[PDB]
């Protein structure tokens, strides 16, 4: 599913990220569009051989099991085609688990490169949610 800007806001706030460990709606938002385009199928290989999964790019050596990765830790214990699904649930829950891991949003390299520090409430404007 390729979400709109802001149904993919409504979304994550009716799933509980807006100000989850104190990052607004539009953080979420905007890592969205810049790690998946708001696809959540999109997949992306990495060069240590782990695998980026849907619309927040959740990482298969740290994450969730792919079943090719080696090393995985799988600490959201999920298969990573979880995180795929139309429904963001699996990919929400998981990155509940990421950003309280230690560096915040950090994780997620769109966020630290365009996200942070900029106008982020941008990509909620005018949205119903
Ligand atoms: N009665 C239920 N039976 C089974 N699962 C449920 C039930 N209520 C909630 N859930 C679980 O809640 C998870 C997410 O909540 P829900 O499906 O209600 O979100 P939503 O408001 O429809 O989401 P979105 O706004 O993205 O469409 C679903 O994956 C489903 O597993
Ligand atoms: N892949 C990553 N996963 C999680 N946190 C990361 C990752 N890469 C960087 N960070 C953290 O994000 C923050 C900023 O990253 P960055 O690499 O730019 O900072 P740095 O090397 O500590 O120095 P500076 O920000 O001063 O240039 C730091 O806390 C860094 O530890
Ligand atoms: N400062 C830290 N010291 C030790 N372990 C850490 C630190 N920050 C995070 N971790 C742990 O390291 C693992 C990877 O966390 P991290 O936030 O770096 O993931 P990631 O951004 O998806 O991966 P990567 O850094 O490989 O790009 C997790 O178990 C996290 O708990």
């Amino acid at each position: 599913k390729v979400f709109g800007r802001c149904e993919l806001a409504a979304a994550m706030k009716r799933h509980g990220l807006d100000n989850y460990r104190g990052y607004s709606l539009g953080n979420w938002v905007c890592a969205a569009k810049f790690e998946s385009n708001f696809n959540t199928q999109a997949t992306n290989r990495n060069t240590d051989g782990s695998t980026d999964y849907g619309i927040l790019q959740i990482n298969s050596r740290w994450w969730c099991n792919d079943g090719r990765t080696p090393g995985s830790r799988n600490l959201c214990n999920i298969p990573c085609s979880a995180l795929l699904s139309s429904d963001i649930t699996a990919s929400v829950n998981c990155a509940k688990k990421i950003v309280s891991d230690g560096n915040g949003m950090n994780a997620w390299v769109a966020w630290r490169n365009r996200c942070k520090g900029t106008d982020v409430q941008a990509w909620i404007r005018g949205c119903r949610l």
